[PDB]
């Protein structure tokens, strides 16, 4: 606890961007991606444990032992927010700690396209932020709460486990529920949302059916809801949500998405190419009365081509066209683009045309 | 009358594998994937219950009883560790007791070639041994880690089941998780994988789709990332990985291996001539530009080929060009050489040049 502090007031004073806590090492610091020893004597594991316990609520001390598996956010006065995950190997506690910036960036500072300030102007919908862990999801989403909040005299609920960015009060009313202490889990949180009169809806990631249905009726009864999948294109994200329902339902699911689906950002970090740092490429999605169709008559894969004919009056983007874009501004390597391309050779026409 | 541990200290001496405890039958002891019994008389139900039980805790003796099966390992301090497994055969006890070794084999002991060392220094992609159960594959993965951990201040990651070779930390950070007791599963260990800032991560063997589309992402997010498969070559390799996706998403995947792919190593060990030990045999791929396109290009057969060609520059090695230089060598018979080539009329040629 004492020590815990001094640790993390380490990682912060160094400039390092992640705190290694494991047994027979002394606790490690990445800087500059590369890990590097702190002059202490190697832990045990009663240290590992009683250091990472330090920061837990009884709940989180539960849950991490029902599970052996926990994802958390916790503050320390005067220093920082940060992103924990504490996890367990060879029979002793382990984790590793991440910063949490307090402040959010723009959407210049992101790479984000003017498509996506408009889809936080959306009165509502369905809008879908998707790609793999850290490929930018949560960065992106809180750009567009910070522009709603900015802009809108609205009522914002997030629901987060956990919660990763902070909204203070703006213009809007913003109240964030962290998952396993505010609410008791998501299904509780959903079932109540619509009688605290909301106006724009963050429900996370689309785990389950259960999930799905509440960002549905949500986005069907005139809220912005926004959540997340893992998948890495609009028309996978789509499919992911239809065939995750039985058979006998998927019809139904497929007729809401088409009335309510607002847009689908699918985000990847690339590496720049001066060597340092990385570069956003972002597939985005905006319904038309044509894709809308395609949804609705279960005609999914012939979306892809819809989207490459939409560019001009929605700012949709194929993923494809977006490394086009960074090709010709020399962001990325051709490698890079090519190994990234999910078809390399419709890239490869796009050049020499 | 033979105690637990002279029978143990013989399975080491003899440079065994695994013994063998069931009624009606000596001791047997594997040696070189062959079992062979121990001059000893035959043992009855009082002597399988009295030996396994020797080596168990009052806790593990009452689990057994409750279940009649019962995994573990435990260790004989003047001689090894090992791995045990007690069940009911026929009313009586039998008993199984595996081989853990303590000590990780150089590459030039385990007869793999210099390119596999190069294979430690790879800073991101998707590495693939494979093989039957038993044919090396543990072992050389252990190699290449152990090269990493002396080598990179990275942070690696293995999940196991079970944990077999033990990574003291070196210049890495090295956290082991087993199956089954330091994480429930492997799709939970994945589930959180990628929140614990890995840069090297073992996944096992690519079981099922969802597994592969893990690989995928880790390799693609800039890990590097080792897996296992049942395959017996290069291109039965590749072929296993895209033919479980269905055809409409299989040129993302072949898109992908090209990219990711740097190593594809297919073992077999074989009885050695002289009639002690057995000696490795394997097919290396390296990918190259010319076979990352053939990938792309959808043009798996034509791997082969160039592994044919490829052997001065990259190391690149044909399973039948390796059991050509073992027979050289004497290190194998003609039928056992025979007995594994995926064309023995290509060897036979190979023979008589
Ligand atoms: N548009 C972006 N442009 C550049 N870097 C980004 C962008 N979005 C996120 N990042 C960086 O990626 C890293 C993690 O992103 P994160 O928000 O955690 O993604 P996710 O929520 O999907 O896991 C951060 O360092 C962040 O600065
Ligand atoms: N590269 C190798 N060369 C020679 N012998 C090996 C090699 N790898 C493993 N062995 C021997 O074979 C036995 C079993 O192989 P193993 O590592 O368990 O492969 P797998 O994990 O695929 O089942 C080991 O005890 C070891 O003595």
């Amino acid at each position: 606890m004492a020590n815990m502090h001094q640790l993390l007031t380490e990682l912060v004073n160094r400039g390092g961007s992640d705190l290694h806590l494991t047994t027979n090492s002394p606790p490690q610091i990445r800087i500059d991606g590369k890990l590097l020893p702190l002059d202490m004597p190697p832990l045990n594991a009663v240290d590992t444990k009683q250091l990472c316990y330090s920061i837990l609520t009884e709940q989180q001390k539960h849950k991490f032992e029902e599970n052996n598996e926990l994802d958390l956010s916790f503050g320390i006065k005067g220093l920082s927010r940060f992103r924990g995950n504490v996890f367990v190997q060879r029979g002793a506690v382990a984790g590793v700690f991440r910063v949490i910036p307090y402040k959010i960036l723009s959407f210049e500072e992101l790479g984000l396209p003017p498509v996506v300030r408009e889809l936080a102007e959306k009165p509502r919908g369905l809008v879908l932020v998707t790609g793999p862990t850290g490929s930018g999801k949560s960065t992106t989403l809180a750009a567009i709460i910070d522009k709603i909040n900015t802009d809108r005299h609205e009522h914002i609920v997030t629901v987060e486990d956990p919660i990763e960015y902070l909204h203070p009060h703006k213009s809007c009313v913003v109240n964030q529920r962290e998952v396993g202490a505010d609410t008791k889990s998501f299904k509780n949180a959903l079932k109540y949302i619509l009688r605290q009169d909301p106006d724009v809806v963050l429900v996370g990631e689309l785990r389950d059916l259960e999930t799905i249905e509440a960002a549905l009726t949500l986005a069907e009864t005139g809220h912005l809801c926004f959540a997340t999948l893992h998948t890495n294109s609009a028309v996978q994200t789509i499919n992911r949500i239809v065939d995750v329902f039985p058979s006998y339902q998927q019809p139904q699911v497929r007729a809401q998405l088409s009335f309510v689906l607002e847009g689908v950002l699918s985000q990847t970090l690339l590496p720049k190419a001066s060597g340092t740092g990385r570069v956003l490429a972002i597939e985005v999605m905006v319904p038309n009365p044509a894709i809308r169709n395609l949804i609705r008559e279960d005609k999914i894969h012939q979306i892809y081509s819809q989207m490459q004919v939409g560019q001009e009056k929605f700012g949709m983007m194929t993923m494809n066209q977006c490394l086009y874009g960074l090709l010709q501004k020399r962001h990325i390597t051709m490698d890079v683009g090519m190994g990234r391309s999910p078809d390399p050779d419709e890239l490869k026409q796009m050049l020499t045309s």
